[PDB]
């Protein structure tokens, strides 16, 4: 109760800042995101001992793909975290308490493969769930690690506010479905530009936090030029990965999963950042204006893949 976590001084300073990169330290992960809870949700929010063994399934059903991984998941909480840290009093207490936990479960037990791969292959996961298929799985796997002994982290909330927490954090891991952001983002555009965005409106909350997973789950567009880069490295060998498993089909995958299309990688990345990346920070700046250090380094990125395609890197 009067345990604090603390952290190195250029960690305690640096994860406060929205580019912060977590660490090729695995073991520091854990302490980390009680770090962010502590400071984000207060040390009264998750009884400690609870709060570990659930981070600890959380790790264990990640698995060991080349992005979709552990370190993901801590990555989208962090972001997270600084989103929220920078817009105080925007959110409710439960709120605080249902994103962080969104974010580290927010691709539970993924395997590296995306939904349109599940339903060309025919897999189980997509005759149980027919659109956003890896995201009802992930909830699912957060409820199943919830109810294990010893990890109900949510124990102490009345049983209504237990509801609204899970049914916050099923919406915010739903949302993750990229398919889903697109018309997310058009119709907060439209109520933002119309002036009828109101955080009052559940429905208008619900898509704000919609779009925050958006940003989160892309934030390594956000991050120094190094780290985007070698991240994008990870992205790409699974789609490849998953365009090999097309072609053993008998189906030719899109070139953004064809390794023999590699060649066209930086031309696809400013797609990438032109139709995806900046309108979501746009968007996101407009309705939060202290994210628009996640805009301004997404942007400087943006013009990094610029450089590339010049040939000046
Ligand atoms: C649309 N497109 C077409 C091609 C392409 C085409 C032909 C040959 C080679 C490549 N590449 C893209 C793109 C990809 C892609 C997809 C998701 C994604 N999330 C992130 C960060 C949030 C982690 C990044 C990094 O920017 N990405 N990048
Ligand atoms: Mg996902
Ligand atoms: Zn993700």
């Amino acid at each position: 109760g009067l345990m604090q976590f603390t952290l190195p001084v250029r960690l305690c300073k640096e994860i406060e800042l929205f580019h912060f990169d977590i660490g090729p330290f695995e073991n520091m992960w854990p302490g980390i995101f009680v770090y962010m809870v502590h400071r984000s949700c207060g040390t009264s929010c998750f009884e400690l001992e609870k709060l570990c063994r659930f981070i600890m399934s959380v790790k264990k059903n990640y698995r060991r793909v080349p992005y979709h991984n552990w370190k993901h998941a801590v990555t989208v909480a962090h972001c997270m975290y600084a989103i929220l840290q920078n817009n105080h009093t925007l959110f409710t207490d439960l709120e605080r308490k249902g994103l962080l936990i969104a974010c580290l479960c927010h691709d539970l037990d993924h395997r590296g493969f995306s939904n349109s791969y599940l339903q060309k292959f025919d897999h189980p996961l997509a005759a149980l769930y027919s659109t956003s298929t890896m995201e009802q799985h992930h909830f699912s796997q957060t409820v199943s690690i919830l109810q294990l002994e010893g990890h109900n982290i949510f124990s102490t909330l009345s049983s209504s506010e237990y509801e609204q927490v899970l049914e916050i954090i099923r919406k915010a891991i739903i949302a993750t479905d990229l398919a889903l952001y697109f018309g997310n983002r058009k119709q907060l555009e439209e109520m933002y530009q119309t002036g009828s965005l109101n955080l009052n409106n559940q429905s208008h909350r619900d898509r704000v936090i919609g779009l925050m997973m958006t940003a989160c789950d892309l934030c390594s567009v956000t991050k120094l030029w190094p780290v985007t880069k070698l991240t994008a490295n990870d992205i790409y060998a699974e789609f490849w990965a998953e365009g090999d498993e097309m072609k053993k089909l008998g189906i030719q995958p899109i070139p953004m999963m064809d390794r023999d299309k590699k060649d066209e990688v930086p031309q696809g990345q400013l797609g990438f950042y032109n139709a995806v990346a900046i309108p979501c920070y746009t968007t996101l700046t407009q309705i939060l204006p202290p994210t628009e250090p996640l805009l301004k380094a997404c942007r400087d990125n943006l013009s990094q893949w610029e450089k590339v395609i010049r040939g000046e890197e």
